[PDB]
This record gives C-alpha cells, structure tokens and sequence, in this order.
C-alpha cells in the first residue's frame, strides 16, 4: 500500500464506528489500516467486529489488564509503536477511534508528499465541534513551517515519508515515546523527536474533526508542553 494509517483503540464504543468510517470512505483508498486495539470491552469491540470484514483493516488486540499493566507505558504509544513495525506504506499517519477524517484527507496528503520530495512531514489544520448544536468552533492552523510542532499541532493531523522514523529511532532508540511519563502529551514528545531532525510543513486546509460534548492515581508525573517546546527553542534547528 501507499499509505500505512494507524489507528488506536481503546473503550471508546460511541464513537470508534465513525472514525473507522471515516478512513474507509477516503477517495484516496490504497492505504492499509492498523487497528490496534488495547483489549476494549465488549461493547467496543462489538462495534470495531463488522469493519474487520473491510480487506484493508490489519487488527491488533493487546492481552493487557489490570492499572499495573495500563501504566507501565503510555499504552497507545507502545501500540503505535507495534504497528510501524509491521507497517508496508511508504508513508505514514495517525488516527485515533473519537477522530474524524475528512474524505479527501488522504489524497491531500499523499499529494503534497508526492509532488514535493524535500518535505518529509506534512500537517494539516484541524477543527473541533464543542456541542452543548454547536457552541463553540475551534480551529489549529496549518498556516507555516514548523520545527517547533509540540502541542501546537494534534496526534491526527500529520503524515510522514516512512524515513522519517530511522532517524528517530537511530537517535533515542524508539519511534513513539512509552515513558509513562508522557501520558497526557505523547503526540507531542513523539513531534519533539521528530523535531530534532524535520521541521513540519502546512497544508492549509481542515482535514480532521473532532467533536466534543485508579488509572490516574498509578501515572508518575506528567511532562508538559512547556517543557517540550522551550527544550527545542534552545536546541536552535530553525
Ligand atoms: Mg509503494
Ligand atoms: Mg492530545
């Protein structure tokens, strides 16, 4: 396939059918789609049950139980992380099961990468629906080029040539960053990485929704963005 999308999963039944839809109705369709569950309940997985008849859908279920295991890593990184090392696409994006991807998101995305060979990471804007009918929209541009992308752009708004992740891994060992540490921002800490060695290039346009209407005792103290983002204003890339 052209693209690798990996999506996490975990205990979000209301809404994981309509972001599964939502990849599998991209115009752009030759992609292959993780599906990397962290052992759901049954009702979530009753919901995820009739998409894995689509021939794309690659589905992964960890065995994990229990808040020792739940908070040893950041859980969804480390399923990330499982997929790259099965992924086939030469590029690479993120979904999550409580995101929306607009249907021409892939096409966009895969035609920046193609028709511009010194960009390796592309992201787009990003628009959330706060319902209470709408009460509020907010928007995260894709307005500039960035080496400076923690929490200032979303888990599910990037793509990325494949080669990106050698040079991840070559430096700090892994892709995504499992330190149970980074809970709360692992999208972040995984673009800080990312920002050592690639600035983030725009797509001006809103390519993804989302829509907004004892675990926590056992998590050591979480990193924040302030942390992330003044560490790359003295590394000085851009
Ligand atoms: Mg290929
Ligand atoms: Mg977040």
């Amino acid at each position: 396939p052209k693209v690798s999308v990996i999506m996490t999963s975990y205990n979000k039944s209301d809404y994981v059918a309509k972001s599964i839809s939502s990849i599998l109705s991209q115009t752009f369709s030759d992609f292959e789609l993780f599906i990397m569950d962290d052992n759901s309940n049954e009702e979530t997985l009753n919901v995820i049950r009739p998409f894995l008849n689509d021939n794309r859908v690659r589905f992964y279920q960890s065995d994990i139980s229990g808040v020792k295991e739940r908070t040893e890593k950041t859980r969804y990184a480390a399923l990330i992380n499982q997929a790259i090392e099965m992924a086939e696409g030469e590029y690479i994006t993120y979904a999550t099961d409580d995101n929306i991807y607009m249907p021409d998101r892939l096409l966009k995305m895969v035609r920046e990468l193609d028709t511009h060979p010194e960009k390796a990471v592309i992201y787009s804007a990003s628009k959330t629906y706060h319902l209470n009918d709408i009460v509020k929209e907010t928007v995260r541009p894709a307005a500039q080029v960035t080496w400076n992308a923690p929490c200032a752009i979303d888990h599910c708004s990037v793509m990325h040539r494949y080669s990106v992740l050698e040079k991840v891994k070559e430096k700090f060992g892994s892709y995504w960053d499992e330190s149970p540490a980074f809970y709360r921002i692992g999208d972040a800490r995984f673009f800080w990485r990312v920002n050592h060695f690639y600035p983030f290039y725009p797509l001006d346009e809103e390519l993804d929704l989302n829509y907004i209407t004892e675990f926590v005792r056992n998590l050591p103290p979480q990193r924040n963005c302030r942390e992330l983002r003044e560490s790359l204003k003295k590394l000085g890339m851009g």
